[PDB]
């Protein structure tokens, strides 16, 4: 229940979806809409208000029972039908749908995300000429300098209340951190490492490699690499909607994902820093930079 | 691994144990010490430095493997022996111990606490005339007024992006919240509801009822009841050690536990507010106040 309240209070997330739906009613007017992982059913109710003919909300979680009561309190049961279960298992009362909407995104976009479900739903249920929203996603990396925070996580273990705990460093390094970053600590321009169009993407496309270049903007000690993602509502929209989960933008519940570097190294403003990143499916992230390679998990 | 780092950075917690051990070396000098749920082994190393003859550190968790390396880095393996497993299952290389030390405390003292293990260890392994530390614990309640935070959790659901979500209130109310309270929001003197001496306490004593009286100190709307605990190191100490996890004291990782009231009600400064609390074994907490009864869990 906690997460749903948090997600609803995430204004950037929820109002982006609201605006997309309300400002593009033509996408919904008299349409059949599927809401994959509907939670409390908020997106389905948006879709109904924007003039959807039928809305099907699917979720495996016990939140669905609350969704049912919520739909009744708003007198929408004649438009919105809720079904408990995994999208891959449930039986729908229609063969095809016109529009798929979902808030599926995880930390670093892909960690524990529902994208597999959305893609499954797209392939089985989306009608010819149909649409999936949000339709476009990108992932970006950005270099960080924060010697003090690095010291708090790493050098910290050298002397703990007068005792050596150095071996613990090996255990902190592989754990990606979900946290809001001070944007002043960013020492490079961002670099996109992934672009996903939900209309063309397959499940195999979610495991990917990318070479990247970080355009350094401040001479400093690089201590970590941060990742985040942008969400776009584009196809057939008169009013496009974008939101970023990056540190230069208002915080969201996704915050940013931080991959700590074991051995910080100096960089110079104007320098082009090259590395390589690979994502495998929980998810892991393999980072090569400055001739070090580390695999991270969440 | 995260929790252990957090616990080590909890200065109030860790330095209280450090001071108790270092400032009362007579309790440890040439003694056999058992450390129940030893984690990284920090308390065992304190005990060794204070002059323990042998220290046995027990933990079921994979952190024990790190503890082993930590003990070696500090060259303490001739004094400290670590054993993986539950205290109720493992075989010890001694029949009896002189001193038991443990950091076992949970949120609201008893939520997911290791006290059962400590009591088991006391009964099976503590020698006649031996000691357990910390030896004394208390739990306290205190009344809270925070109409704004109450509105953020409850009235919030009346209108969510133009839709009714009132039914969700029933789901938020029973969930106790772990959070640091602004001490200005406290509207009563604290009232102790439980006193535990680890030398005399049994497992059945941890399920308890208490009538309480809250001495109201500010005329206001009571919106929640908060709970916390105090830890005492007393038996045979020349230098006693106390720490509180209450909101009038420096925050600890235990923060405070907050039980929201569904129907806030007004109180007057000087008023003696009577209620009843009962704890059952996860743990639940049943609260009667102002002729309402609610059971809470974590
Ligand atoms: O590592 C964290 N946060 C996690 C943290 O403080 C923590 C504390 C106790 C237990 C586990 C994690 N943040 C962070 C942010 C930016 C950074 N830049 N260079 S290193 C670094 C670390
Ligand atoms: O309820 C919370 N905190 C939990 C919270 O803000 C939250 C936010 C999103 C999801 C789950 C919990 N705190 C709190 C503190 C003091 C109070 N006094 N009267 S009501 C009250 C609530």
């Amino acid at each position: 229940y906690g997460i749903h309240e948090e997600m609803l209070k995430d204004k950037i997330r929820t109002e982006s979806y609201r605006d997309f739906i309300y400002q593009n009613p033509h996408i919904f007017k008299d349409k059949v809409v599927l809401d994959v992982g509907c939670g409390t059913g908020i997106l389905s109710m948006f879709a109904a208000k924007a003039g959807a003919k039928k809305v099907l909300g699917v979720d495996q979680s016990e939140i669905l029972y609350q969704a049912m009561d919520i739909i009744r309190l708003n007198k929408l049961e004649d438009t919105i039908t809720l079904i408990k279960g995994k999208i891959e298992e449930v039986h729908l009362p229609v063969e095809k749908v016109d529009v798929i909407i979902s808030e599926w995104m995880g930390y670093f976009l892909l960690f524990e995300s529902m994208l597999d479900s959305v893609l499954y739903a797209k392939n089985k249920y989306l009608a010819k000429g149909g649409s999936v929203y949000p339709d476009i996603c990108t992932i970006s990396l950005v270099a960080v300098s924060d010697v003090n925070k690095h010291a708090d996580r790493i050098a910290f273990w050298d002397d703990v209340y007068g005792f050596k705990m150095s071996c613990m460093k090996k255990a902190v390094i592989p754990e990606a951190v979900v946290e809001v970053l001070d944007p002043k600590t960013l020492i490079s321009e961002p670099c996109g490492i992934k672009h996903i169009d939900c209309h063309t993407t397959s499940i195999s496309d979610l495991e990917f490699s990318s070479d990247f270049t970080l355009k350094i903007t401040r001479t400093s000690m690089c201590t970590a690499i941060a990742g985040y993602f942008d969400i776009y509502f584009e196809k057939n929209c008169h009013n496009r909607v974008v939101f970023s989960t990056g540190p230069q933008s208002t915080k969201t519940h996704w915050k940013q994902t931080v991959f700590l570097l074991e051995k910080p190294f100096s960089v110079k403003a104007g320098e082009a820093l090259k590395g390589k990143v690979t994502v495998h499916k929980s998810l892991t992230v393999t980072l090569t930079l400055n001739n070090s390679t580390q695999t991270y998990g969440l």
